[PDB]
């Protein structure tokens, strides 16, 4: 296929290189002339600006640091829009703010142009080998059309279920993993302060929600089924967390996420949830966010 | 075997019931006379106090709400110690402060008495069916001796590797799972506020550290191998967490654990770890706890 | 008066010394024999245990690290209760858990003994000079009776208004000041990271709730009067706190209290309080604590 | 003087009204035509856009919700820069990100234009009466030049000491007061849950760092003098904060700022500061922010 690729950085350059290896014709643009020359050496055609890159391209891929730069590349001076066909598909593979994604897609649709969000998971090492995780936003039609192109850059495609849903599922995944790392560290350092070998804690946690998560263990048959009858009461969870913070404070292991979590359980007790299943914390957070109670 | 059981509550009563079902002779005590009578009706003998329960018992099991009550039952007026044989073994199956466990074991040893910590995982439904997770503290000799008794009450025994290591691994496991529930709720409510179906997020998270945990994914080949070369840089993790909190604050989804987690990443940046792997957060927390850097 | 003093530490020793200086007869006990000897040299009588110290004393003062030790000294082996007259008054000047204070007072009353809570503010340098802040719990009768004794050890007495109210107001004051220190540090370090001289910030904050507090500025005529019509809207407070956290995160100034505070304002916005006065955060916290909205 | 005023909202409209009352000639712009009409009725000249407002103005005032809108009004389509004289002075009175202020000032200087930051303290009622607190950033020359104009809108001018220092001191002040409100609420609700009348707590706190602040009480003679010898040891502060959180958790009073504060004191203990004065928390936060220890 005829592809424009705009943004030839640590991720963009290996992604564009993989597309060339699968026999696509690339017109490439980057403000860094050296990044263009390295792709021309691999078989790309250089463009002077995004509009030139987009002329007669079927797919236009952006891989840029932020939503302001995506907006400039699409709508700015000699932007993609000036060279773009109504039949072409823009694929933004950038990780940007989800509401910026929505406004870019809407602003494109208003001019008769098609744009989808396919941000990626995993590292620049995965970008090189073509083993990225593709979190495919866009319509069902756009995902079907883009799939052959996307599978040149990644090894696994998740259909996120609509325009702007790729950037949203990347955000939820990364929020959870990045914050989980900080909590994981508190548990591991408290373990070391107690002179418990870490392997013993990992062995036990691998068989509980501690190591498997709540999403598929504690939650499905309780809160997610509308049943808050207790397996593990909020009062007992609150008590055990109190003991963990008493130990941490005695042993000078700072546990900011633990301390914050206990005040969430305290709010749940204040709201009358003490004798509910611990999965009711999901309902407490939904109500705290101004959502309508489901149970 | 001849067994004393002290504490016949939601967990203690079914645990004692399972020991009777396997043919042991139980002498039972609880301050709630009705809980005694329910076990006497199943073939237990009554005791008027802990000292009477312990007289001629080989194993003495306590299942009590907190370490002050365990101490009172062992050392208080008409306590276990007054009726206890030096050949007998005390098994505290309570979830109590682990340094209280250490002091109880030491105080017992000073009087010539043997005590081990075997707290349990899983809930009262599992107590009824005899399918508790047994987190066995104590010496190798104590665990070997107790095992036949313990397997009446639980279906799986983990040898925690020493005196006080059962209560330690119970605390680390529960700390992690209890706090993880609050973080899990933030991610799920932010997902709902973004109009992304939860099952799509769970499908993505099931393949990453978000759903599998860091302990066995991100950590083993990086921080735990002494390698902090970046797969996912702390600077990029910190940036993505900032976007997640910007979105949450726009959508009024309160995320106290996420907010606290970003200030931990900010401290890591301040400490010069921005270009290190995100698994370096473990080292940041260790150094924050006054421990010597390993990397 | 005849006084027993149990606990002769950094605070207890100078407090007992001031009572001797005002002409009281003290019987003193501490598990640290050297602390007893220092007071005996100043004219105290040594006692071998709390019961001996209490024998024929009119006032019994405890100044101890925690409520378990106060309980042991009153009710334990050779405890005060074994030497205590029903006409005597026990004064716990310790900072302990307020519900432990309530139970000690009740347990003493059950045995026919009178006990009050009079913890103190200010530090060991004030204990030496007799310039402590006296936070007097107890009945009006107990405060009247104790006052002449207490004014040997402190320069200002606040009548906290009942049994257990002294330890309650000590806890609220210390909670606020101890946590406020951590927040103050975040503001000061963000100030330094921005290259703004601290003196300029303190000059501005001295004229606003930042340096004067909300209790007597923002709150009285708004939330405390039942009026949540906005002077400074929660939405604008939330926005400005977002900017502060953006700056802190760009400059790697860790601000855990600020970060936590923004999620409280976020909860207030979710509850529909965005266009209310910022003093409505008090009502948000009351509702979050399961109290009936005012 | 000839003044352009862009942003005629809750603050901007009364500020522009006070400039008209003091005899200035105003050219006004707001995207809300009704807000323009209210000022035109008081004698302002309407402008169709920021460039038109700025034409022949000596002073150009912006009072806008955020730094993106300030940038759009100055540099965007029909922006101030298109109508601006190199002899004119731009005054941003908005509360925006201070590093955005620095970049706006620098971007203006690059085009030969002069810009200063003068955000305001106090509320819309003060904007109406002309009694705002003026937090004047800019060079000494710019503050001197702007002062006569500024004193039409505010009653008190603080010279913050340089370009970008007005927005920095506004941000430190608001950060502190906004976060302090949430901590104040936790102390007040714990007070209610303990059945202690709030006025008794306020009376005690008004005499301590709890109600007076640490900046001018605890800090000057200790950390700010390089003296960390203890008046109130970090270990004792950490212990008392533990008791307050135990009580709050027993009484289901959520205290997220208190909880976060205890983990900062815990970090201080881990770093070897347990036996230092509580004012050493400032040094702990500085070191946590990657600053060189004092
Ligand atoms: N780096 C990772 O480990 C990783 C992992 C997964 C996803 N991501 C996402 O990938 C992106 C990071 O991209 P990267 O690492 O290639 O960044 P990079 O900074 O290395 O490359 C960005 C490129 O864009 C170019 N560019 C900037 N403005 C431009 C413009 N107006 N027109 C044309 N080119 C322009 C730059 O010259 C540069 O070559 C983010 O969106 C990030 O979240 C990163
Ligand atoms: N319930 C759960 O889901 C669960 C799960 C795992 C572990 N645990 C642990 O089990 C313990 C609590 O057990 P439970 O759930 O049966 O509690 P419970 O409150 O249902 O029962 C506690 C029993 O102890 C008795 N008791 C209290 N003081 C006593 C005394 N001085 N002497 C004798 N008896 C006394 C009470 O009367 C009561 O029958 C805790 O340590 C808890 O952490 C509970
Ligand atoms: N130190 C301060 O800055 C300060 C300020 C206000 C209030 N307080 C409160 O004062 C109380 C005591 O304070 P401190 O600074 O004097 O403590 P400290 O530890 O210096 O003194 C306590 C004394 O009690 C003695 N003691 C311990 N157990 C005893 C027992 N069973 N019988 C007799 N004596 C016993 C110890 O030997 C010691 O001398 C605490 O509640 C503390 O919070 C202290
Ligand atoms: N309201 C307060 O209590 C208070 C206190 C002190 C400081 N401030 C600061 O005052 C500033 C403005 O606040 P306000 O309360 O007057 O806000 P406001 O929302 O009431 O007014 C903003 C005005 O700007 C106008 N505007 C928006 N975009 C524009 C554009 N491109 N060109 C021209 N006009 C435009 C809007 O129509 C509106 O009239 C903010 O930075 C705020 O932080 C407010």
């Amino acid at each position: 296929a005829a592809i424009a690729f705009i943004g030839l950085g640590q991720m963009g350059s290996p992604m564009a290189s993989n597309l060339l290896q699968q026999g696509h014709q690339l017109r490439v643009f980057d403000v860094n002339a050296e990044a263009v020359r390295h792709l021309v050496d691999k078989g790309a055609t250089p463009a002077a600006n995004p509009a030139q890159a987009a002329k007669d391209a079927e797919f236009i891929i952006t891989m840029l640091p932020n939503g302001d730069l995506v907006r400039n590349v699409l709508f700015g001076e000699n932007g993609v829009c000036e060279g773009l066909s109504t039949d072409a598909l823009v694929i933004d593979m950038s990780t940007i703010h989800p509401l910026q994604t929505d406004k870019l897609i809407a602003d494109m649709q208003a001019k008769g142009f098609s744009m989808m969000d396919v941000p990626v998971g995993r590292t620049s090492a995965n970008a090189i080998t073509g083993t990225l995780l593709l979190l495919a936003g866009g319509t069902a039609e756009q995902v079907e059309r883009a799939t052959p192109i996307l599978m040149a850059m990644g090894s696994e495609l998740i259909n996120a279920g609509g325009p702007g849903m790729g950037i949203r599922v990347k955000l939820i995944n990364n929020y959870m993993s990045i914050a989980l790392n900080a909590l994981s560290a508190e548990a591991a350092v408290l373990c070391e302060a107690l002179n418990l070998p870490f392997d013993v804690a990992v062995k036990v946690m691998s068989g509980t929600a501690a190591g498997k998560g709540h999403f598929t263990t504690s939650w499905p048959n309780k809160v997610l089924s509308g049943d808050l009858s207790p397996a593990f009461m909020i009062d007992l969870a609150h008590k055990d967390l109190g003991i963990a913070l008493d130990v941490a404070n005695q042993l000078h292991v700072p546990m900011p996420l633990g301390a914050a979590s206990r005040e969430v359980y305290s709010q749940a007790r204040a709201a009358g949830r003490g004798r509910q299943d611990w999965s009711a914390i999901l309902e407490q957070v939904r109500v705290s966010a101004g959502m309508t109670a489901k149970v």
